[PDB]
């Protein structure tokens, strides 16, 4: 209806982070027409756009509530996994952290033309960072806005630097310079711009909304890819939606000739939408009557995540008022005057942060790179789930209760060796996915290992002179948690997201048997068809996804628009 008659160059399944960046690039010559679906709303809301609101995201209209399979190894628990659900998709739901990982982490994948030679320019390409000029890691004039975090906790923040300089480790000054080890202790930048959330959609796509060849649709939900099997090979059509729910009329949108469908729907919904459309291993479209466009064992396989445990405790009786709760909530649950002040004069104070942005990245055990990363927060978690913890302080607002002071490190396993799935619970395209984490199953146990160690590593930093000056005791996971299997027993009831998932339509080597999509993100046994989203990443970086998934979005654009080629070698003699 809104598509009827149209022809379109490219269709972006989801408007996410990188369907914002692609509806950008693609659109940017004015010869092709670009079609963006999302599922969710426009972004215009208010707890998008300050930092703090992230608390309110969770669990909220603007998420998909996602809740994974019951995990029989996790204390037989659903495990809640958050996922935005509006244009920006997941950079206007996430703790805005910048991170690239390791240059480690891209020649682990081991694919043609992927090496950390190959994206160290896509990143920079993408960069302007408030805090860091250019040089050999560091962009200054693309769109994504990287700053250091506007907030600091004076008495917090100094005192859990200085607690991981006793315990032995060493500074970090940057931890997206390749030039030197990614361990260390430091601040995390933000995809902030002056304490403003700096999503794909402020960023990419709001901009270019009155390019007259950009058309983007929201309460569009996508129920399949048309995919014609004539010729003798089966090529994308265009791409089956609902702006109705459940109900509406299948409306169909259409490629012109030459024209391709690119997946953006995320590591959760593109193998999601993908396993609808006939794209998949063949037992499991055949579960739901699905026919087999192309059988391909990986689409949603290889679900990497990054589990989280915490530790908390409150401070002295003489430094109740000092931590970012203080900062942001009075003893009612009224939001500070001064905080509100701040943020709207220059963009400071407790309202800017996510919390989070303060950490480690630590080896547990001499690999090869950090297995742990460690989240300081300067305010007191008053559940072991971090995310849950997020929910009730969001709801805490005007409750006429004091949030007690305290502080908070979280645990990641950032580069974990477990592995889960996404697949199908029903024939119905609108029903959740079937979602199963796989947190805790790898062979050797050491993603329970790793958040093992992590807790023994925050109880020694907060023992540490430095911040055992602030502190008063241990709420979690408390004084009856001491042993190694107590302390595995306190991880399994309370692990959590990090809120990373990458991995489900795994980019690979020719003769790889495991990919979905080739280096050029193309799927296999389907014409005119790409996924463009943290799917395709092939083993997941340390650190947070959002900055991967904007440097495959760049990189995918120059591909596709002829500005670049993907793969290298000399042909042979
Ligand atoms: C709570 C949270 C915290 C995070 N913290 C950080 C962090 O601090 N830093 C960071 O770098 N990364 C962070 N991440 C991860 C990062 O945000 C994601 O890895 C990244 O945003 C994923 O980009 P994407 O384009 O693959 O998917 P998304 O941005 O998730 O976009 C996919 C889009 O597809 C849409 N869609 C789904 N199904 C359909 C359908 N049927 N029809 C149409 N549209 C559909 C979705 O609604 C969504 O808008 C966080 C994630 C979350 C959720
Ligand atoms: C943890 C609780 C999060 C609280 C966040 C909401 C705080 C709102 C303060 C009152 C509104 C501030 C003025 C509106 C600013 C709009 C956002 C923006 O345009 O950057
Ligand atoms: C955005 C600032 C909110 C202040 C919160 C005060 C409590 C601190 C809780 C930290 C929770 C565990 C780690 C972070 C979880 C990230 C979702």
């Amino acid at each position: 209806s809104p598509v009827a008659g149209q022809k379109y160059d490219y269709i972006l399944v989801g408007g996410g982070t990188a369907a914002c960046v692609l509806a950008n690039r693609l659109s940017a010559d004015g010869s092709k027409r670009v079609l963006v679906l999302e599922a969710g709303p426009d972004n215009t809301s208010r707890d998008v756009k300050i930092p703090a609101a992230i608390t309110r995201l969770f669990r909220s209209p603007l998420d998909w509530n996602l809740f994974s399979e019951l995990q029989e190894q996790l204390a037989e628990r659903q495990i809640y996994m958050a996922r935005g659900r509006l244009l920006g998709g997941s950079s206007a739901t996430n703790a805005t952290l910048y991170h690239r990982g390791a240059a480690g982490d891209y020649d682990a994948w081991g694919v043609e033309g992927w090496s950390s030679e190959d994206v160290l320019s896509w990143f920079v390409q993408a960069e302007t960072n408030a805090d860091f000029g250019p040089g050999a890691y560091h962009g200054s004039g693309g769109p994504m806005r990287v700053e250091n975090p506007r907030y600091t906790n004076k008495q917090l923040h100094t005192a859990f630097f200085k607690a991981a300089e006793e315990v032995g480790l060493t500074p970090n000054s940057d931890f997206n310079d390749w030039s030197h080890d990614h361990a260390g202790y430091g601040t995390f930048q933000v995809m902030q711009d002056k304490g403003t959330r700096a999503d794909m959609y402020r960023q990419y796509l709001k901009p270019v909304l009155g390019r007259r060849n950009l058309q983007v649709l929201t309460g569009a939900a996508v129920t399949k890819v048309n995919i014609d099997q004539a010729a003798g090979k089966a090529q994308a059509l265009g791409v089956e939606f609902s702006t109705d729910g459940p109900t509406g009329e299948r409306l169909s949108a259409e490629l012109a000739p030459g024209g391709e469908v690119i997946m953006c729907a995320g590591a959760v919904h593109t193998p999601f939408l993908l396993k609808h459309s006939g794209v998949g291993p063949s037992a499991e479209l055949k579960e739901f009557g699905i026919p087999v466009v192309s059988n391909l064992a990986g689409v949603g396989q290889n679900l990497q995540d990054q589990p989280a445990c915490l530790t908390a405790a409150p401070v002295k009786e003489k430094y109740d008022g000092i931590a970012i709760s203080d900062h942001i909530y009075n003893e009612k649950g009224q939001i500070r005057k001064r905080a509100i002040a701040s943020y709207l004069l220059g963009g400071r104070g407790g309202l800017t942060s996510t919390g989070c942005d303060r950490g480690a990245f630590v080896r547990t055990a001499g690999q090869a790179l950090p297995d742990l990363q460690v989240r300081f927060v300067p305010g007191m978690a008053l559940d072991p789930d971090g995310v849950s913890t997020y929910v009730r302080f969001a709801k805490f607002q005007s409750q006429g209760l004091k949030w007690p002071s305290g502080i908070t490190m979280q645990l990641i396993a950032c580069r974990p060796q477990s592995t889960g799935s996404v697949g199908l619970k029903s024939a119905d395209p609108f029903a959740p996915p079937k979602l199963s984490p796989g947190y805790l199953t790898d062979k050797d146990g050491a993603d329970l290992a790793t958040l093992r160690k992590g807790i023994h590593w925050a109880r020694d930093v907060a023992r540490s002179s430095a911040l055992s000056e602030y502190l008063d005791g241990e709420l979690f996971p408390g004084s009856g948690v001491v042993s190694d299997d107590q302390i595995d027993e306190y991880i399994r009831r309370s692990i959590h997201s990090s809120n990373a998932i990458t991995g489900t339509c795994k980019m690979g080597n020719a003769g790889d048997s495991s990919s979905v999509v080739d280096n050029q993100l193309r799927v296999h046994g389907v014409e005119g068809l790409r996924v463009v989203d943290a799917s395709v990443v092939p083993k997941i970086p340390g650190g947070q996804t959002g900055a991967p998934v904007v440097m495959i979005a760049e990189r995918a654009a120059a591909l596709l628009t002829g500005k670049a080629t993907i793969g290298a070698s000399a042909a042979a003699p």
